[PDB]
């Protein structure tokens, strides 16, 4: 499913993700903007032989299982496809745990080159949330 911004807006706040460890709405939509284009479907192989998984592009080495990245972890115990499905529910569950483990959204690539430091605000302006 490839979401709306203002739909995928809502369905995040729905999912706890709004303040969620300090970070507003608009970081998270931002984020999935770049990283997937709000495609859940959306898979990117990595040099080392991982995959990044749906619409925040959760990487195989360390947080599911797709069964050919060996070595891995899987620390949201899921298999990767549950991330690519149209409810977001374990995407951002999954989430949750990466942004506590003390990076914060570091973690995302394209949130730290394209949306820190930015007016995040934007990403949700003209919503109804
Ligand atoms: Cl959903
Ligand atoms: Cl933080
Ligand atoms: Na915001
Ligand atoms: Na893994």
């Amino acid at each position: 499913k490839v979401f709306g911004r203002c739909e995928l807006a809502a369905a995040m706040k729905r999912h706890g993700l709004d303040n969620y460890r300090g970070y507003s709405l608009g970081n998270w939509v931002c984020a999935a903007k770049f990283e997937s284009n709000f495609n859940t479907q959306a898979t990117n192989r990595n040099t080392d032989g991982s995959t990044d998984y749906g619409i925040l592009q959760i990487n195989s080495r360390w947080w599911c299982n797709d069964g050919r990245t060996p070595g891995s972890r899987n620390l949201c115990n899921i298999p990767c496809s549950a991330l690519l499905s149209s409810d977001i529910t374990a995407s951002v569950n999954c989430a949750k745990k990466i942004v506590s483990d003390g990076n914060g959204m570091n973690a995302w690539v394209a949130w730290r080159n394209r949306c820190k430091g930015t007016d995040v605000q934007a990403w949700i302006r003209g919503c109804r949330l």
